[PDB]
């Protein structure tokens, strides 16, 4: 079967065959769409199909499908499964797997880059201190003094689910949040809960608006341990505006390296529960969401007050006006300090080109419109006008429950 | 079978039971989500009738009553005999209000119960249709203090006698390709304008020429009519700070009235059923003015503002988008024509969602259409999970009539 998607701005129609290779489910049925819902220990029996399917994909990509090398590797993996109940990926397969999980990430707008990914293989890691070292090297390599480079570090896979490696931070670098007795929040409200856990674990909190959180690291299913990223490794950008000289006095800065650390990488049926990855920011993530969500730094009032806009009626569009200026400041600041960042015009346009390329060469490009369309100026970016089809291919990045809810404390 | 939706800004979780009454199909499967796609007999009829009548009699707290049972039989007899049936005025008003209530793409549903229904089932000619429509246009406009309305023409019979309004909205501007190569006026309407011209219309060939109506009665060949110019309220577009803005020569119309959809009530099909409310500002200022495939004015506006257009990272498109949208809202307010901004409209829809959850067990909503095309995450609907499903009575898309009509 063939599915068609249309761009309502250009009338370009594309044809998706790739959806045929999807097995995993969406949350949707013929009777309900869940496209806007945020979040909608394996047997030998289930594992060999998953391994075979993966290695068949791998060997086709290298043009060696049905070669002796392909057949021997199936046999080698099959035997490994029956006798040890799992298997080890070759390095080539790990690299390919990681690249493809990115490629298959339907909520990621930056996929044009998927083939340039530095893979750090941390499968020899055994302790939290080892994890810490691996993570400092990643931050250093990825940051590259502002000229950011895509990277992923891969810690050992799940075995029995009692020995999991986990990074408890949701991002390697994030600012602390502190709930106050009077109900106000100091710093980033999104991270209050994790901050509390850190404090309980023994972190000494500076209690300021932008405190970089300590890493909380779990190796081999053991209780996690606290470590501080060396500050010289944490690149940050003070936020200022090209025409508004009062913008600096707002006190804003942000960090340059966004590194998601709480997701699970599935490759060939194997589960990598600690696999932090990073790229670079699109401006709106900071200027729209991190600064202007009511749930976050919530600076819209202060910015519009300093601009002296008419704030008595929503219909002046004061919020929209302050929003643009904040976003100009973020992009301005990052460019001034030579820290990689991309605007939402450039990023979405790159994505459309990537997407059409994927249709030609691969038969499709699964994409989640709810997530691909930026949180400001939606329809003046070309993605708003692009029909998309969302489906789940493996290898994949998945959500996983927060580790404080599941961890069996050893003491 | 019971579902949760979460607001990620406020942490409020809501329970949906209403989707279980869901009848029609979404386009999605467990394997593939089509959430962002724009367009994804006697035997058939009595179940549909029954389901609807059941829901009507429940709504007036008379379910299972003799008055309930008697209608069910009456309609059943009518279908068996005539192969169709007729709605009572009460059923028709309830049906129309509920099609609006169930419109998953409409952000303005807090207003759903305040709908003026104009029963035009006695209509027989295209001339009758024209009279009904001017009266709708004038009632709804109300000299700027807009009032929601629908006008309902006779239902489908054998399907060779359909009433249709060929226009996509009662009021739109014409579009003309030029030898020049470009497009004069509204590019969305080029094809429909050609149909008008070839059916007889003398085109003034300007930027903002109000299209004529092309009305089809009783499956007959459609006919042309001009809405009295004095019933088409328009607003010149000015900016409260930018004096030069008025020189762009921009205006828009006050009455948005979708006229190409199909109303389905209890299995009956009303193919001509124009309805109207009032504009949310972004519809004009973001989509109609700034879509590259529409009036596409971002470039000209940015020039006047003297922004650096050398690089996308200066957010010059974004800056000019805000101002264009400021000018729209201000221009409608100054002329006292009802309009709503995207902040106020989305705030209302969130309150409407809570009422619907508390009172009906849910509210079908298509997040993709509900979130405004500018400033998404600063409106509360951005953070609100929504379930999309299809309830009946409903407004449906239908094939453009020039593709079906045999002359
Ligand atoms: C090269 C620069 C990149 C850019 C500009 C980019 C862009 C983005 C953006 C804007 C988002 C949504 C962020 C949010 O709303 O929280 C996102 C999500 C995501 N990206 Fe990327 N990305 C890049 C690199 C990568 C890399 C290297 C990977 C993995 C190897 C990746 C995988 C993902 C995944 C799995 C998500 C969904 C995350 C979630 O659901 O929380 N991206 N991307
Ligand atoms: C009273 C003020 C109203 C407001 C503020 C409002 C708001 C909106 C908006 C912004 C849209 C999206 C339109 C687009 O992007 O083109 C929409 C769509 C829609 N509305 Fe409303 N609405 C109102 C009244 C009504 C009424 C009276 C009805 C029916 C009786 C209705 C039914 C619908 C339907 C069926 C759609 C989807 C139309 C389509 O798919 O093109 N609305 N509404
Ligand atoms: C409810 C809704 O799905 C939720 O707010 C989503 C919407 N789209 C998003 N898009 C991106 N890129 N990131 C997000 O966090 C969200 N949040
Ligand atoms: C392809 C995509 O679904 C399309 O651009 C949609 C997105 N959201 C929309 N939302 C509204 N209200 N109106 C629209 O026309 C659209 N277009
Ligand atoms: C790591 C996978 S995507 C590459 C980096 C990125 N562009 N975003 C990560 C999410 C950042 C989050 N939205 C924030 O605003 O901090
Ligand atoms: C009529 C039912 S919804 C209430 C009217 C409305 N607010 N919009 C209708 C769509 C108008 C179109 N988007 C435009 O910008 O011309
Ligand atoms: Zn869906």
């Amino acid at each position: 079967r063939f599915l068609k998607v249309k761009n309502w701005e250009t009338d370009v129609v594309l044809t998706d065959t790739l959806h045929l290779k999807s097995t995993l489910e969406t949350g949707c049925t013929e009777h309900i769409c869940m496209g806007s819902i945020m979040l909608p220990v394996r047997t030998k029996d289930q594992l060999f199909p998953l391994a075979k399917e993966f290695l068949d994909q791998y060997y086709s990509s290298i043009k060696r499908f049905g070669s002796k090398a392909h057949m021997d590797r199936l046999e080698e993996v099959n035997k490994e499964i029956e006798s040890t109940s799992t298997y080890q990926l070759k390095d080539t397969e790990l690299i390919y797997g990681a690249k493809h999980a990115w490629r298959n990430a339907s909520r990621c707008v930056g996929r044009i880059q998927w083939s340039k990914l530095q893979v750090f293989d941390a499968r020899d890691c055994t302790t939290a201190h080892g994890m810490f070292n691996y993570i400092c090297n990643h931050v250093k390599y990825a940051t590259n003094k502002g000229n950011l480079r895509s990277a992923i570090t891969i810690f050992p896979q799940r075995t029995d689910g009692k020995h999991d490696f986990r990074v408890w931070n949701s991002q390697l670098i994030r600012y602390a949040g502190y709930k106050q007795p009077d109900g106000s929040t100091l710093g980033d409200p999104a991270n209050v809960q994790f901050t509390e856990i850190c404090i309980q674990q023994g972190w000494k909190a500076p209690r300021g608006r932008f405190d970089v959180l300590p890493l909380l690291l779990q190796a081999n299913g053991n209780d996690p341990e606290l470590f501080q990223i060396p500050p010289e490794l944490v690149l940050e950008v003070p936020i200022r505006h090209p025409k508004f000289d009062w913008f600096k006095d707002l006190g804003l800065k942000w960090y340059g390296l966004p590194a998601v650390s709480n997701m699970l990488l599935e490759i060939g049926g194997l589960e990598f529960s600690a696999c932090p990855f990073s790229g670079w920011y699109m401006g709106t993530e900071i200027g729209v969401r991190d600064y202007c969500d009511n749930s976050r730094y919530n600076i819209l009032e202060e910015v519009a007050k300093k601009m002296d806009l008419d704030m008595r009626k929503t219909s002046s569009l004061w919020k929209d006006q302050a929003l643009v200026e904040i976003n100009i400041a973020v992009l301005y600041s990052f460019q001034s300090d030579k820290v990689t960042i991309v605007d939402h015009h450039s990023a979405t346009e790159s994505f459309i080109k990537h997407m059409e390329n994927e249709y030609r060469c691969r038969g499709g490009c699964p994409a989640d419109w709810v997530w691909i369309v930026p949180p400001m100026s939606g329809s003046i970016t070309p993605v708003f006008h692009q029909e998309m089809l969302n489906y789940r291919l493996t290898p994949s990045f998945e959500y996983q429950p927060d580790p404080w809810n599941t961890h069996v404390w050893k003491g």
